[PDB]
RNA sequence: AAACUGGGAGACUUGAGUGCAGAAGAGGAGAGUGGAAUUCCAUGUGUAGCGGUGAAAUGCGUAGAUAUAUGGAGGAACACCA
């Protein structure tokens, strides 16, 4: 439907999870996934393999509506950010841009206590 | 008695200040202003999780969360320079 054939992948990868949503060239979302929505639990949600299969479960649906063009904007200073890409290309999509979008404050707000573990 | 310390009348320019000619600086007080980010709000797309740990649970979520796009509101601190 809508035979968009263009869009941009958003990767949001923290220390203990990983989300990949694929939306079109502007806003409105088409298909998403995350490691939790694949039965994984707890620790394992941060290994790259989780990002592998989540990228797959998103692509497989995004190209069930016609899609080649995609870019990659990676938030999320975590680990599996590149495994997400390697699964994004090698199951059909047409990656052509990588960019980093990490919020960097110019010293505005105060962060929480340091943990004494 | 008259070297030294004290007192009295003077004299001097090296200490101390003044004039003239220049230099650097997150020194202080007042009044405006900028962008990055966090929170909340409004609206579109959007399906079942998100968040968190050494592992879990409490918490938020099908009164449509998280994500994602555009617009507003307020406060505090000023990345690189260093």
């Amino acid at each position: 439907k809508k035979n968009i054939e263009s869009g941009v992948a958003h990767i949001h990868s923290t220390f203990n999870n990983t989300i990949v949503m694929i939306t079109d060239t502007h806003g409105n979302a088409l298909a998403w996934s995350s490691a939790g929505s694949l039965g994984f639990k707890g620790s394992k949600k941060s290994t790259p393999f989780a990002a592998q299969m989540a990228a797959e479960a998103a692509t497989k649906v995004a190209m069930e509506h016609g899609l080649k063009t995609v870019d990659v904007t990676v938030k999320g200073p975590g680990s599996g950010r590149e495994a997400a890409i390697r699964s994004l290309q090698a199951t059909g999509l047409e990656v052509t841009a990588i960019r980093d979008v990490t919020p960097v404050p110019h010293n505005g707000c105060r962060p929480p206590k340091r943990r004494r573990v």
